[PDB]
């Protein structure tokens, strides 16, 4: 039955438009099938088209904003476009018709409207790209009835061992065709739908806008060489039409030029499946998902007071529909340092120098191929997995559908090594690497991240215990199913807790340290003297300098997160000899929280550091750190300390804004300094999780209950209309939030854990 499960899963997931990376695409989960994706641009020249032209996905003052109206991976959605360069608000809907064999067929409408600033009679190119990568597989356009073009519509048939004999159409659309009276007509038309069908080698397929290009010069060229010249030019528009030459290829580029507003289809249709998918088909199947979309929302995240609006809902279902529409499907070889250099290893003092010799051997060298199944936080600047960011991702995702969290859970701890070791970064691929500098590609082995995808499996574990709409939750309510899964996990749980505990591990016994355990004590390894980016916090301040004998409050917590979830997951599976294990390291943890990292002087928790004359040492940074204890839910709802850090995150004077909790103290003396990314800034996720356990209290018998509903009222309050208020006025999610003016600030198209917010509406924890 669970073998069954999957088989539904993998069968209901395989298509998607699963490249968040560009304006709209389709790919199905499979590392080397079928791509497409589109590409418009107004065209005023001779020469704006190639400054014009959309494809990846960016964000500048070109334009306005886009993303989901509405998405659900297993039906598809709708997603706008406000291209203010091409003057063009643009719709993209996409929609999965389930049948056959080979994962069910799917449609898109592309709709453009040309805005009110727009020329009524703006040239818009229009280009729809498929490629298909694959030893023994084919597709060919089927040639048009007509001279120079297509009057209807382009059929691409094509078959390969993944997805069998298919058909995928692009539909002759509505909108007013331009027509040119240029001589060049005699020989290219005057102006109609055009194929070119080619061959490159799979591996650069990919490279969609300059194989455009190359074909768009290549016209060019014939052009200059075939006596049509600047005495008597033909029209830009027609310039950039490509020569009609439909055939056999991996490559497929369908053109369309339109004057003012334009729509067509796209209708691929599995052949294992019933009839053929039409358009009157894509249409139904739209209005059906948007139903079904609207039904799920209400259930799933139900608003609570003051957020009950419909402008809030509004703002929910863009917030959320951005997060899940993030997903992504990626495939291809990673850049790792597999040298194991002994100064990865960071024993002496000064460690970041030596650490960075050994970064200049460069003895990093592709492998994989690996394949990740995820969400991402940012289509335009980074839309590739980042590991703790995927467990705030999953917590709203696994409302929604947890049956697709543990399918993405799933998908991430296949990548990890036989050492229990997962990169923090996921860039699979040439197209993934596009987006980043050579110098930031290389993954290293001893660069942990926090494991919060362990808090979408706490998540997943208490609903276990307490054909779409089935499928979605097949793993709670199929007890049995629940468990194989976790089964199955388990081992590579335990694996990544000992690489925790293997690999950055703090060092007690080297130094005059007393503490009830000679074991538990923890160092981020990659630390260099302004940042430690494994930790996620990039910039907040730690001890001065780097030490080998730092010890970090947030990593000793996140190990908690670990063993807690272990317990559970262990007592579920019976794993006797482990929980006791578990046990007695919880106790350690709990114990040596206290005797190495709390500041009875200070009133909270602070990081570690071993002194010029040797000693340990307490380094105090009031800000998200100091709460690690709190954040991730170890402290007993009665703890003293607890009281402490309650006041320490209501005070004004220290982290509480108006806006949300803050980074950093306004007291701290690096309060806003260097690049001031976790030095004072308000960070959703952080304040997702304050929230979380300021609830927890608020619903308990205990002496805070009262200040933690109090707290848990307001932060609420403050966080959701922070992010609502930015919404509302810049139509972005952004990473972080200014808590001087409310603003938000850094990168837009955050979703993101900035998504976090409909969770916190939703309420009841
Ligand atoms: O959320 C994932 C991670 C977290 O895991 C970490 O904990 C957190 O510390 C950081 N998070 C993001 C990490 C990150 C940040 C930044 C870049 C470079 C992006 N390049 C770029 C290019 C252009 Cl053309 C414009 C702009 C741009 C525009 C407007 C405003 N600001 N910038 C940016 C890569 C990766």
């Amino acid at each position: 039955l669970h073998s069954e499960i999957g088989r539904l899963n993998n069968q209901s997931l395989l298509w998607g438009p699963y490249r968040p990376n560009i304006y709209f695409g389709t790919r199905p989960r499979i590392g080397k099938s079928l791509m497409t994706g589109l590409m418009w641009g107004k065209i005023e020249s001779y020469t704006d088209f190639q400054h014009t032209v959309r494809y990846t996905c960016e964000q500048n003052e070109g334009m306005k904003g886009y993303g989901w109206d509405e998405y659900d991976p297993r039906r598809g959605g709708i997603q706008s476009i406000h291209d203010i360069q091409n003057g063009l608000d643009i719709t993209t809907s996409f929609v999965k018709i389930p049948g056959g064999a080979h994962g069910g067929s799917w449609a898109a409408r592309i709709k453009g409207t040309l805005n009110d600033d727009a020329p009524k009679d703006q040239k818009t190119i229009v280009v729809f790209y498929v490629s298909q990568e694959g030893e023994n597989s084919e597709l060919e356009a089927v040639p048009s009835e007509n001279e120079f073009g297509y009057e209807g519509d382009v059929i691409l048939k094509g078959r390969s061992e993944a997805l069998g004999n298919y058909k995928l159409v692009v539909t002759k659309g509505k909108g007013v065709i331009p027509q040119s009276d240029h001589d060049l007509s005699r020989l290219r038309g005057p102006g109609q739908t055009v194929v070119q069908s080619l061959t490159y080698p799979d591996e650069v397929l990919w490279q969609a806008k300059p194989i455009l290009f190359q074909q768009l010069k290549a016209g060019i060229d014939w052009l200059v060489e075939n006596k049509y010249d600047v005495a008597d030019p033909p029209p830009p528009w027609q310039v950039y039409l490509l020569a009609n030459k439909p055939g056999s290829g991996n490559v497929h580029i369908v053109q369309k030029v339109f004057e003012g507003d334009f729509e067509f289809d796209i209708l691929f249709s599995s052949e294992s499946a019933g009839k053929e998918v039409t358009s009157k088909d894509l249409e139904r199947e739209v209005k059906q998902a948007t139903e079904v979309f609207g039904e799920r929302f209400a259930r799933v995240f139900d608003l609570k007071a003051p957020f009950q609006g419909d402008n809030y809902k509004k703002f929910g279902k863009s917030m959320f529909s951005n997060l899940i529409g993030g997903i992504g499907y990626f495939y291809g070889h990673s850049l790792v340092d597999r040298s194991y250099a002994p100064e990865y290893d960071e024993e002496n003092e000064g460690f970041w120098e030596d650490a960075a010799e050994a970064r200049a051997r460069h003895q990093e060298a592709l492998e994989g191929p690996y394949e990740l199944f995820t969400s991402i936080p940012s289509r335009p600047f980074f839309p590739r997995g980042f590991l703790w960011d995927e467990g705030f991702h999953l917590l709203p995702i696994a409302d929604w559908d947890i049956d697709l969290a543990l399918e993405i859970i799933k998908s991430w701890y296949n990548l990890m090594d036989e050492d229990g070791w997962i990169a923090r970064e996921q860039i699979l691929g040439a197209e993934a690497r596009s987006k980043v500098p050579k110098e930031f590609q290389t993954q290293y082995p001893h660069y942990a991240n926090p494991p919060t995808l362990f808090l979408v499996l706490d998540n997943f574990v208490e609903r276990l215990r307490k054909l779409d709409e089935t499928l979605s939750t097949a793993s709670v309510d199929n007890p049995e199913v629940g468990l194989e899964y976790l089964r199955r996990l388990y081992p590579l749980l335990r694996r990544q807790f000992d690489w925790f505990r293997k690999t950055q591990a703090g060092d007690i016994k080297s130094y005059d340290r007393e503490a009830y355990s000679t074991k538990e004590a923890y160092r981020w390894r990659g630390r260099t003297v302004s940042h430690c980016l494994t930790s996620g916090l990039d910039d907040y301040p730690r001890p001065q300098p780097p030490h080998p004998g730092e010890l970090h409050v947030d990593l000793m917590s996140w190990v908690g997160v670990m063993v807690k979830s272990l317990i559970s997951i262990g007592s579920l599976l019976g794993a006797t000899e482990d929980v006791e294990f578990y046990t007695k390291v919880l106790d350690a943890i709990e114990h040596n929280l206290d005797d190495l990292h709390w500041s009875e002087k200070e009133g909270c928790y602070c990081d570690a550091t071993i002194d010029e004359f040797e000693e340990h040492k307490l380094v105090c940074h009031k800000g998200y750190i100091s709460l690690f204890p709190f954040l991730t839910g170890l402290l007993k709802p009665d703890s003293p300390k607890l009281g402490k850090l309650l006041a320490l995150i209501g005070d004004e004077s220290e982290l509480w804004s108006p806006y949300g909790l803050r980074s950093l103290s306004k007291k701290d003396e690096f309060y806003g300094t260097a690049e001031n990314y976790w030095r004072s800034p308000v960070w959703i996720n952080i304040n997702y999780l304050a929230i979380v356990q300021l609830y927890n209290i608020a619903t308990q018998d205990g002496p805070y209950k009262e200040t933690a509903r109090d707290l848990y009222t307001r932060l609420r309050k403050n966080i959701v209309e922070t992010v609502y208020r930015n919404w509302e006025e810049t139509g972005f999610a952004w990473e972080q939030y200014n808590p001087e003016t409310g603003k938000g600030q850094r990168t837009q198209h955050f979703t993101g854990w900035t998504s976090l917010v409909v969770k916190i509406m939703s309420g009841h924890h």
